């Protein structure tokens, strides 16, 4: 497939097929003027319609008046749409502007402090996010660079993260990706095909309390560093006991195949799968949509690598919070550290050509 | 997803078609034992033969003794070779160790200071490098991680650079990629099929004065920050005048097609193409093989963006140095800053299964 439709009851980039690459950006708002911000949301929506179809923004990247800057910065000319999706979300800090304080959803809860948190304030929070997913990373970067340019004077970029999953040209669609610890990652997840499970666990409903959010969802982002060089010194048995699945096949202990249902009593009590499973958490179930990262090496020569964890849910209080609380004693905690965090309310979809991002909130 | 052959008279990853992704690492040596360093070069060569064919290193990623760490870290299981190449180079600082002082090639020149340089010493230099290029970033990270692990106690990573997309071409028959300024980059390079031009401008020859380097090359690496706020407010005419080519087609000024030959006298006297062209530099010609990068935000509300510039040449003194000296008046200097630098001697190819990286030096 080459393009993903932009219009719908829901924003694309949640339940639509998982693309190979991510560019995730958090923005802070610099204007106090509600009218100026609405004008920007309409201009951004018009740009997103062009970008997700493989077209340049505005009048184009070349062929305009020579004495004017081009409307599009030009680095995606000649590339394909690449399944680009652009998903916008609103942080709790936006609701302190524009008279919105009584329209913050109760489901957009502030996260508690969790044991072992080491959060960098500069790579946490944000008034707004745009999640750009595509199979070509230059298509994703071009989208973020041009939205930031259109918004200059009204928004600034607070923090940015590049990520990667599978490379689809060489890797079959059905094959579970491996994370940078070398384990299969995504076996037991909500799939975009499971319409009733998305209604139960992912999409906000009208009766949940906040009518503007009907058909939206709630996003938790966590930048999780892995202690790669410590993990690589652990024995094979220590690594498998941390998860409760074997490394080669990814089967649950005492089973033969990856997709065999787990028997939780055969795993160690503090194994990651046993603690995270819905049966250990009162039925709490998440849509995981995260990406691996490798940013470089730190000052000590260690690899700056890990998982940029993204979870979508109907209510932060009944999805991420109870599951992450249950990981207080996870055997995996020896090898990871949460170093960035943010939460966002992801509004409903853009219904047609005349609609715009945030129209249910702003009017 | 196909394999690139590892053995040859030359190392792969130079004339080879340019792959989508880069992971570049520079290492410093921490052992004084020559025999221990030779043992590492042989173990690294054996690992490279496995990794470039899509196999796990050593005894594999699982199914060994439960109480031992796996020989391979496992995150490339089930992936194709993805055109992985692994290219090793030796920095000038290596030749102060192991009694190698008299074997440093004359062509491995230290670079002069250039006007506008702001070089970070921590992300410059290095005793040696490994260039990993592949179409899958996970395959490239797995290769660098496993080499670093094998080298524990003998080498440490000094600095690394990931490139998310290529800004170079050795295949003129395929689409030329764009850099983050929005211009095609790679039109007039050296192609992998141009055997005469590779022998003249890229490969070191026995007669050049350093027999152990015959069939090798010399690498310059420059980390270049781009002033994208400043560039994005420039007019279309300003952008095109900086280069001497139009933005949409990438043709030389006045001409209709990308690959039409430049007419230099129609360009501004400070245009990048006019100053960099071989005819402006006594014939000096380079093989360019760079990649784009973005390392987050700059903490001032903007995306960080740059180009990791890589050039291969027969002699640094006759390749990169004269061309970069001629760029002192380039219109492009308003929009870039060099912030990292390193040079390396890239030895000849691994001839067969009994040969090893660096065997002609050691
Ligand atoms: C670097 C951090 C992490 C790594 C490497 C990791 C790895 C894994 C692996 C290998 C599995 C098993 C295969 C699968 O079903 O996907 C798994 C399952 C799971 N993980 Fe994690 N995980 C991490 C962080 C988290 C966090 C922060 C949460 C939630 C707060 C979470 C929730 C889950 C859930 C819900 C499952 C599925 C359990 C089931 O229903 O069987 N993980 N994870
Ligand atoms: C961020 C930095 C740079 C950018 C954005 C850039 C961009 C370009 C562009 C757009 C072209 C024209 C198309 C092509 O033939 O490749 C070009 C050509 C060229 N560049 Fe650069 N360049 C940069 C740095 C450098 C450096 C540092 C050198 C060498 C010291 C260099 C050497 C060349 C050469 C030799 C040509 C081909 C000229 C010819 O024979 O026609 N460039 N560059």
């Amino acid at each position: 497939g080459s393009a993903v439709p932009f219009h719908g009851a829901h924003q694309a980039g949640i339940a639509t097929p998982v693309q190979d690459r991510l560019h995730f950006a958090a923005f802070d708002v610099t204007t106090e003027d509600r009218a100026a911000f609405v004008a920007l949301l309409k201009e951004w929506t018009a740009a997103a319609r062009r970008l997700t179809a493989g077209h340049a923004v505005g009048e184009g990247a070349y062929g305009g008046l020579p004495e004017a800057p081009p409307d599009d910065t030009g680095e995606a000319l000649g590339l394909k749409p690449s399944r680009l999706t652009l998903t916008i979300g609103f942080g709790p800090s936006l609701f302190t502007r524009f008279g919105l304080a009584d329209l913050r959803p109760e489901a957009l809860a502030d996260l508690p402090k969790f044991p072992g948190d080491n959060l960098d304030r500069a790579r946490s929070g944000g008034d707004l996010c745009v999640q750009a997913c595509a199979d070509d990373p230059q298509v994703a970067v071009h989208a973020i660079r041009n939205l930031a340019r259109i918004g200059f004077g009204k928004v600034v970029v607070r923090w940015s993260q590049l990520g990667f999953g599978k490379t689809s040209s060489t890797t079959p669609d059905k094959q579970t990706p491996r994370n940078l610890l070398g384990f299969k990652d995504g076996t037991r997840n909500i799939a975009g095909t499971e319409k009733d499970r998305l209604d139960r666990f992912v999409w906000a409903a009208e009766k949940d309390g906040t009518p503007w959010m009907t058909g939206g969802s709630y996003l938790v982002a966590r930048r999780i560093r892995m202690h790669i060089e410590t993990w690589d010194r652990a024995s094979l048995q220590e690594q498998e006991d941390v998860f409760g699945r074997d490394k080669g096949e990814g089967a649950p202990v005492g089973k033969a195949k990856e997709r065999d249902e787990p028997f939780l009593k055969a795993m160690k009590p503090d194994a990651h799968v046993r603690l995270a499973h819905p049966d250990s958490n009162g039925g709490a179930t998440l849509l995981r949509r995260g990406y691996s990262f490798t940013d470089g090496t730190d000052g000590l020569g260690r690899l700056d690598a890990g998982l940029f964890f993204l979870a979508y849910q109907r209510d932060i209080r009944t999805g991420f919070v109870p599951v992450q609380r249950n990981l207080a004693t996870d055997a995996l905690n020896e090898y990871i550290q949460h170093v960035g965090s943010a939460v966002f309310a992801v509004p409903p979809g853009v219904r047609d050509a005349d609609d715009w991002w945030g129209s249910t909130l702003f009017g």
